[PDB]
RNA sequence: ACCAGGAUGGCCGAGUGGAAGGCGUUGGACUUAAGAUCCAAUGCGUGGGUUCGAACCCCACUCCUGGUACCA
């Protein structure tokens, strides 16, 4: 089986080459994504191009081998071909992203081509602003009803239950304003990149729970809502 | 002649079943002007077959390339 052994040895050497080439492709990818200057970006892109072309030649060889009937268990060849194609797709994505011109036809409508962290930050800020709007609407409603009940008490000169409800509304407005001011602090910190999005999402559910129902008697107010974060 | 691989923009040339890149060409900017530089636009060798659809997988044809043609 000298011919079979020769083919096997060539296969093993080619697979080792593919492994090393994928390692180098990843290294060049990280270099490119760490680049700070356009020249660095272009040079790393060219190195990635050269490495992926080498990988493409190795993959042509792998496809020719797996086409052959000499090999019987070619699972390793299949896996290496899959890996090479994954690297090729990654490089194609990288090159299409970089080559695109800002004001060319394709570039005109790139839509939200912002870092996913930036998109999530914008979403969290928008949700905080909407919550602030809802809290302000609730505060306005509560203050209007407080004025109405004060007028009613003045006209009637009684209805102690109305005085109790007015004090309850006063406390509710106090808590709504506290929530609004804490939201404003959180958003201001987020804008300056001083707070994490995960930190905001850890209290998102509790803030939703409060806004959903806060004046009802069966209100389980968790005082430890803003206590986890030293705001 | 036998075996193997190729043929895709104008030149190189990637591509795998749901026309890229470099160079080049053209329009504008920069400069007195050119060059460099900047912002942009255009650009499957052949037939058949499977497939819902093949640049891609199979059959066949043309052009090229690589290796072999030994003992008397």
């Amino acid at each position: 089986m000298a011919d079979k052994r020769k083919l096997q040895g060539e296969i093993d050497r080619c697979l080792k080459k593919v492994s090393e080439g994928v390692e180098q492709f990843e290294d060049i990818w990280q270099k490119l994504h760490n680049a700070a200057n356009a020249n660095q970006k272009e040079k790393y892109e060219a190195d990635l191009k050269k490495e992926i072309k080498k990988l493409q030649r190795l993959r042509d060889q792998i496809k020719t081998w797996v086409a052959s009937n000499e090999i019987k268990d070619k699972r390793q060849l299949i896996d290496n071909r899959k890996l090479i194609e994954t690297q090729m797709e990654r490089f194609k994505v990288v090159e299409r992203e970089t080559k695109t011109k800002a004001y060319s036809k394709e570039g005109l409508g790139l839509a939200q081509k912002v870092d996913p962290a930036q998109k999530e930050k914008e979403e969290v800020g928008q949700w905080l602003t909407n919550t602030i709007d809802t809290l302000n609407m609730q505060v306005d409603q509560f203050e209007s009803e407080v004025e109405s009940l004060s007028v009613q008490t003045r006209k009637k000169k009684g209805d102690k239950d109305k005085q109790d409800r007015i004090e309850g509304l006063k406390r509710h407005i106090e808590k709504h304003r506290y929530h609004v001011r804490m939201l404003e602090t959180i958003l201001r910190m987020l804008d300056n990149d001083s707070i994490l999005v995960d930190a905001i999402r850890k209290i998102k559910d509790d803030v939703e729970y409060y806004v959903d129902s806060s004046q009802d008697p069966d209100f389980e107010e968790n005082e430890f809502l803003y206590d986890d974060l030293d705001l």
